């Protein structure tokens, strides 16, 4: 659950520590957001609060 965003402009999950990319949030440069992970293998997206 929940997910800190890095300075290459993707956000990483804490469990595994895998990188993805987000629709309708923006992941360039904020580290400290908490951006939720939804479809992983497949997709690779998420939603981040804004």
């Amino acid at each position: 659950q929940e997910g800190k965003c890095t300075a290459k402009g993707e956000c990483q999950e804490n469990t595994s520590g895998v990188k993805l990319f987000c629709t309708s949030g923006s992941c360039a440069k904020k580290e400290g957001q908490a951006c939720t992970r939804n479809g992983p293998g497949s997709s690779n997206s998420a939603s981040c609060p804004k």
